[PDB]
Parts: structure tokens; sequence; C-alpha cells
């Protein structure tokens, strides 16, 4: 029993973290086989960040301008190029600890684990969700750029996020490992802001199923609703629309508990309209939206890697 | 910016997890050097759990009654002994991935990372606090016994917890790595239950300091308190007494924010009286007590957002 915000074990990713320094900037890189991936803004000074021409800034750098350190060992850079907002440094040594991996781009609402890193050394691991506004509510300080997000499936690490920046509200933005930004953000020092966010409805429903699996059932009721009626309430409360694909993805949790998704939607509609009346769900006074349906099944069934 | 329940990177502990089977029971063990540590109840059947005599159950076992598997490799058991509630299986091969480590028995209020495992394989990692009633609020299913808790401050793994059981309220109990239970619990199926729990006051104050470092002061007020008056109030809300040792450990956070510890105590007394009035603190609508002062310093900026 119990239900915690659980991260994936991070060992396979720890063995990939290195430090990358270019000029006065030091950040983290991901070393897979003979390539080190990191944010391309490592090549910029503060003045360059105001209006960077990355192609011209990179033409001016040589391989020797990048110092890459894996623990106490210097890896020699033998080539460099950019793929979108990611710099790729070819090194003379392949990482002997490279796991089986893929680069995957995720959608808003999906969760992943972050291995927060400073100076190429892993510091901590936590789980989070990609918000509907494409930001992440991470925990990052200066020097954390290049820290990555991932999921595991069996023995394969799926890397999905590389950290690039903090926005004025203290939330974070970054790219996939092919260097494509999540959200309408750029790697330039200009006015940028997180857009208005919404709550991930399918995830709140998944977490209400986790609460029923754990014995918290006070919010269940005799009513059902329709997908149309529920979506009119979701829009009013700044919740994402629930689609038939979301109803299908909640299928396994609905089958395990015996509670139809539209029956659980009637519970959520009443919680949105009335509040919790001084009660909690799984120890929380807020409706939690950073567990996907698969996260609940994994945790409640003890899936291992 | 941001503030999350942050666990230590688990790799150094993942390389120590193994599966131990005795009879029909399979659970996890921790392989360090040439010893595998696991809960001694691996030798019990369900009926043995009502009134087990562990000395009598163990004398009937040979080394070859223990099967230990590290990934796809079987490790040969060459000796066994019991230390309190932990079985120590000597194996013929030392773990080549043994990290620098120590064993530490912690106090209530201290936090640690848990690597929850099944069949010797990791499922996930999360942070826990040792509650004042000597339980932990984990996430563990049958088969998770032998999963461990640890901290990794300064590249050395300090193992502080080994999981043994779930109590009737769904909370968890276990031992240190010398096999002594935290709390009054026993590895026997008795009517034992978690005592009434209390809130870890020093941790709530540390987390209010984290909120100020991260830029929020709305909950402060113009008052101060004596330590005794604060404790008389706090105990009425089932908060643990705050000691002078707790006030000392909050010193660095007080220095960084310019808020005297007894002035943050006056803020907490007012938050217990008023609630948050629709606001949140670090994303929470409830007062959080599973971050220690050391955990706040570990995670937060050393520069306050004034
Ligand atoms: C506190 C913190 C936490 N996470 C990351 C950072 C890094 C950050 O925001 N940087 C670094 C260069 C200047 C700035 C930036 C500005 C604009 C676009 C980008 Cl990609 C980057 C800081
Ligand atoms: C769901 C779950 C989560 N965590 C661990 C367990 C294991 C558990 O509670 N066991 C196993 C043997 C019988 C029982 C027990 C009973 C009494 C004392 C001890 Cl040490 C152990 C179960
Ligand atoms: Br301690
Ligand atoms: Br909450
Ligand atoms: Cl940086
Ligand atoms: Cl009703
Ligand atoms: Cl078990
Ligand atoms: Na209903």
């Amino acid at each position: 029993s119990g239900f915690r915000k659980m991260a994936f074990p991070s060992g396979k990713v720890e063995g990939c973290m290195v430090q990358v320094t270019c000029g006065t900037t030091t950040l983290n890189g991901l070393w897979l086989d003979d390539v080190v991936y990191c944010p391309r803004h490592v090549i910029c000074t503060s003045e360059d960040m105001l209006n960077p021409n990355y192609e011209d800034l990179l033409i001016r750098k040589s391989n020797h301008n990048f110092l890459v350190q894996a623990g106490n060992v210097q890896l020699r850079v033998i080539g460099h190029s950019m793929q979108n907002c990611v710099l790729k440094l070819k090194v003379d040594t392949a990482n002997p600890k490279t796991p089986k991996y893929k680069f995957v781009r995720i959608q808003p609402g999906q969760t992943f684990s972050v291995l927060a890193c400073y100076n190429g050394s892993p510091s901590g691991v936590y789980q989070c969700a990609m918000r509907p506004n494409f930001t992440i509510k991470g925990s990052f300080l200066n020097g954390s750029c290049g820290s990555v997000g991932f999921n595991i499936d069996y023995d394969c690490v799926s890397f999905c996020y590389m950290h690039h920046m903090e926005l004025p509200t203290g939330v974070h933005a970054g790219t996939d490992l092919e260097g494509n930004f999540y959200g309408p953000f750029v790697d330039r020092q200009t006015a940028q802001a997180a857009g208005t966010d919404t709550t991930i409805t399918v995830n709140v429903l998944a977490w209400l199923y986790a609460a029923v699996i754990n014995g918290d059932r006070w919010f269940l009721n005799r009513f059902t609703t329709t997908l149309n009626d529920f979506n009119l309430v979701a829009m009013k409360y700044n919740y994402e629309p629930l689609t038939q694909d979301h109803v299908d993805i909640l299928g396994p949790l609905s089958a395990q508990t015996g509670i139809a998704v539209l029956d659980m939607c009637a519970s959520l509609k009443e919680l949105l309209q009335n509040g919790m009346n001084g009660r909690t769900i799984l120890g929380s006074a807020l409706l939690e939206d950073e567990f996907t349906p698969f996260d609940v099944v994994r945790q409640c069934s003890g899936v291992t890697f």
C-alpha cells in the first residue's frame, strides 16, 4: 500500500553525465557512445545571448574550445556540430557505460524523471510532468543546464528532455534530445513567459483511481455524466478537455477497480464544483495531476527495470 | 527555482540489489562485499509468523537452502548467521560494484531515499522521512522486503533502513542495517500498530525557510514567541516539541533569510491558526514536514530571492 511520486532508478543515466565547459560557461552534457550532447548556448557569452547568430558563433569555435570531463578524465573533442538547439561534440572515447537508449519526444501531460546535475555530477532525481503550456515545474539552479529527463522501459532508456532555461515564474523550459524546444521558447535572452497553464484531466482521473486502489473512496457517488457535459465543466475550471483516447487509456485502471471512466468523471465534476469539504485524497488537499494512467499501473503492480 | 521531493541518484544502490529465495519466499537482499543482508523472515512460512523461533527455524537450514541471484548469476552461499532481525548470507563472490558505504541508525525526523525493488530489480526511487512514531509512509507491495533506504552525502552511501513489513494503517516498518527495528515493532504477526503520529516541527520550519529563499513572505507576521510558548501551542496541533538542538540546526537558514528562528515559529503558530486562505506554499496546500534543514540547504539556492 501507499502511493508516492516515484522516479525511475537513475543508474543507467548517471553513467552518461559529463561536464562541458566553453569559455566561462560550464554545464552538463550527455555522453552516449562517442558523442556528447549539450545545450548549444554553452558557446555564448552573456552579450552573445542578447542576439545570437549560432551558426556564426560556432564557426568561430574550434574543437579545443570545448573541455569535456567525465569524472577525473578529459575527453578530447574531435568534431562538433549542431542539431537544432543541441550541440553534438564528437569525442575520441566511446562511453563504456552507454545504455540501450532512444531519443523520444513526449507530449504535454506525460511524465518523466529528471536527473538534476551540476558540474557533470548527478545531484538528485525527481519525477515531473510536461505541463499543457510546455513548461516543467522543475527544481533547478544555475549550472543545471544539460540535465536530462527520461523514462525507462525494461532495459531501454528513453531520453525526452534536456534542460535549457528558467522562465520568470521559476518554471523551466528545454528541448528534446534532437534539440527541438518544447513550447514557444527560444535560446536567446529576450522577454519570454510561461503561458496560462491548465490541469491535466486524464492524470487527475488516474490519481482518483490510485486513491480507490488505496482505499480512499469518499468521493464516489451514484451519478454518471457524458463526455460532453463533463467537458463543459472541465473548460469552466481550466482543466484540459477529456477525449475518447483518454477514456481508452484509463481502460486498465477502470477494469482493475470496476469503476467506469464516466462514473469517475461524475466524481471529479462534483469535486470541482464543491471542493473537498475539508477532506484529503491520498494525503493531498489539491487534485494531483502529475501521475499518468501508466504511472499508476506501474506503481500499484510493482513493475521493475 | 522550484522545490521538489528530491531523492539521491540510485545507481550506487542499484548495483547492490539481489534476489534471495528460501523455500517458497523470495525477497530482496543487499550485496556488499561478500555478504548479502536480508530480512530474517525470509526463512518463515505464513504460519511460522504467528510465533516464530528464528533460532530453531534457522538451525534446520543449510547454506544450499538459500538461493541468491544477482541479475542472471547465481551466487553460492558459503555461510549464514543472524544479527538481530537481519540474516547475513556469506557468498563466495564479492560484489565488484560495492560502493563506499557505511551503516547509520537515524533519528525520527531524518529523511532518506528508498529504492523500492521486487525480485532483486529496482522499481523506483522516492524520498521518505522516519516519522516520530517510527514508521515510514512508503509505497511498497508484497515482495518489497529487503528494499533499502539511504543517503549519499559526499559520495559515500549511508544505509539507514531495510524494509520488513506493512502495518494495518498502510504505513511501513523496518530496521537499521544491524537488524534492529525502528520503533517497538517485531518480525512476528502480532496486534502491533502504528502509534499516533505527530508532525515534524523542525522540518515544517525548514520548508517555510525554503519558501522565503524562493521568494515568498506572505505568511510572516510582526510577532515573536518564546520557545516554551511555541511548544505549548504546537503540541495542541499534534506537532512535535521544538528543542534548542532544532533551533541550532535551523541557524544557517535563519542567517540566509534574516528571519530569527523564534520569529519563524511565530509565523508557523499563525499558519496553524489561520490556514492558507486559498494560497499555496511551494505548490502545497498543506504544511510539509518531510524536508529537513539539511535537505533545504542541499536543494535551494544559497542566494535568497529578496
Ligand atoms: C536558475 C536557472 C535554472 N535553470 C536554468 C537556468 C539557465 C538560464 O536560464 N540561462 C542560462 C543562460 C542565460 C539563461 C537563458 C536565457 C534565455 C534562454 C536560455 Cl536557453 C537561457 C537558470
Ligand atoms: C504489502 C506489504 C508491504 N511491505 C511489506 C510487506 C511484508 C509483510 O508485511 N509481511 C511479510 C511476512 C508477513 C508480513 C509481516 C508481518 C509481521 C511482521 C513482519 Cl516483519 C512481516 C507487505
Ligand atoms: Br539522524
Ligand atoms: Br497538498
Ligand atoms: Cl547554465
Ligand atoms: Cl452526493
Ligand atoms: Cl515480502
Ligand atoms: Na459516480
